[PDB]
């Protein structure tokens, strides 16, 4: 049974959807956690506060090596506290910024872990809706840990959530999001690992939505050819035609794409990740 003073609170790690996430070390153990802090004053009708407003949440307990996990809960007079996994190596976006772009072996390995993670998440009937490199964290061992910041939803129009660069055309034009929306976001992320920047770029968010809906993007000359082929099979306007979706026979043909030829799917979490250089 813990409380605020078993901990030293340190740097802010993230924010959003009514809460702050703070690095904290447990004094007895020296162990480090990311503590989501939520002010009780925020818990009202006009607000959708994540994880608290939900009758049923099966996300709270999500427990898989490629996702952030919940370790403990406690409260004080004004706030609630949720002890989450701390991903010591920060955001994948930070490595894309540091090294400019990833080589093919690193793109293949990290893309396969995101695919693996998605397969699991979608098999649990959950969709993320805001998948992007800022939400793909790296633990101390350099494996991914995906985080939700309030957009993930159990499948039982849809809320206008997400980040403009990664949002699907079906969310924009049909108000709908499905498993296949996170597969569109996976195509933007693969592009961004290879090219160094995401594929839909424009002067403002409205202009970026216009490029998404028209499929206006291009590949640099050096983009790895099998990766270009995979991205072309994910960035398809018709959501029922993306590789990986149920109507395309599911995750088997996505994992069987030539870009993943030397991948061993079964044990990615037990493989030593390639050095990022
Ligand atoms: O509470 C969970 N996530 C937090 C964010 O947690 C963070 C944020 C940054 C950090 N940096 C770091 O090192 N550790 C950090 C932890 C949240 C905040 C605000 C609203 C909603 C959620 C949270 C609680 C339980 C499980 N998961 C993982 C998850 C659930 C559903 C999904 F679809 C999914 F893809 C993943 C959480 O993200």
């Amino acid at each position: 049974k813990k409380r605020p003073e078993d901990f030293k609170f340190g740097k802010i790690l993230g924010e959003g959807s009514f809460s702050t996430v703070v690095l904290a070390r447990e004094l007895a153990t020296s162990r480090e956690y990311a503590i989501k802090i939520l002010e009780k004053r925020h818990i009202i009708k006009e607000n959708k506060v994540p994880y608290v407003t939900r009758e049923r949440d099966v996300m709270s307990r999500l427990d898989h090596p490629f996702f952030v996990k919940l370790y403990f809960t406690f409260q004080d007079d004004e706030k609630l506290y949720f002890g989450l996994s701390y991903a010591k190596n920060g955001e994948l976006l930070k490595y894309i910024r540091k090294i400019g772009s990833f080589d093919e072996t690193c793109t293949r390995f990290y893309t396969a872990e995101i695919v693996s993670a998605l397969e699991y998440l979608h098999g649990k009937g959950i969709i993320h809706r805001d998948l992007k490199p800022e939400n793909i964290l790296l633990n101390e061992d350099m494996h991914i840990q995906i985080t939700d910041f309030g957009t993930a939803k159990v499948l039982s129009a849809n809320s206008f959530v997400g980040t403009a660069q990664y949002v699907s055309p079906e969310l924009l034009t049909e108000k709908s999001a499905c498993k296949s929306s996170d597969l569109w976001a996976l195509g933007c992320i693969i592009y961004q690992l290879v090219a160094g920047l995401p594929p839909f770029r424009a002067g403002n968010e409205y202009l970026i939505f216009q490029k998404i809906i028209k499929l206006e993007y291009d590949f640099p000359a050096a983009f790895f050819p099998k990766a270009r082929d995979l991205v072309e099979k994910l960035l398809v306007l018709d959501a029922t035609k993306r590789l990986g979706c149920e109507e395309m026979e599911g995750y088997g043909p996505l994992k069987a794409h030539p870009f993943f030829e030397s991948v061993t799917w079964e044990n990615l979490h037990q493989q030593t990740p390639p050095k990022l250089t």
